[PDB]
């Protein structure tokens, strides 16, 4: 054909915050003089800067928009020095899809000596044995309850400071991202 019909339109085929889980998370930090910034980078060859603000409080509060799913990692550094606790490292996913999945802060950082939580969603998962564990440089101790909505949350304590694989698996069958990798820092 020579030219398009007379019915053109245009749309956007590519992902955004509105149609995939974001990634925000809390990191033992204080700014005071200086700056901070840092870089995502994702399994589809695309690379991305996050932000960074203080909460005033002893933390820094870390932020990032998504555009796509798989396993990610974020560097963050102040003065171009990596902070205690960068890089993270974390799954993401389809949150309204059917598949059993799992997301939160704790499976991407953790504090020794503090509970560090996160979630696993088995709303349409079916039936089973739903299976939960950590390793590490030291044995963390670990517990998890189920929710009425259809959840099941997750509670851990590490020791001392260093990587620790989260695995999370239902019916003998890993879920999309397991095992992960957390991120401990020392609480003083």
């Amino acid at each position: 054909g020579a030219m398009a019909p007379e019915r053109p339109l245009v749309g956007v085929n590519g992902l955004d915050v509105t149609s995939l889980r974001p990634f925000d998370l809390v990191i033992p930090f204080t700014i005071k003089k200086g700056e901070i910034t840092g870089e995502v980078r994702m399994p589809s060859g695309k690379v991305a800067q996050p932000t960074i603000t203080d909460n005033k409080d002893g933390t820094v509060t870390v932020r990032y928009a998504p555009s796509e799913a798989g396993l990610h990692e974020m560097d963050i550094r102040y003065d171009n020095m990596h902070i205690p606790g960068s890089p993270l490292q974390f799954y993401v996913d389809y949150v309204n899809c059917g598949h059993v999945t799992a997301y939160g802060p704790g499976l991407t950082h953790g504090v020794v000596n503090k509970p560090a939580t996160f979630t696993v969603n088995t709303k349409d998962a079916g039936e089973g044995g739903l299976s939960l564990a950590i390793e590490g440089p030291s044995k963390a101790e670990i517990s998890c309850t189920d929710n009425q909505d259809g959840t099941c949350s997750v509670s851990y304590l590490p020791v001392l400071p260093g990587d620790y694989s989260i695995l999370v698996k239902y019916n003998e069958q890993h879920v999309p991202g397991s095992p992960f990798t957390a991120r401990v820092t020392g609480d003083d």
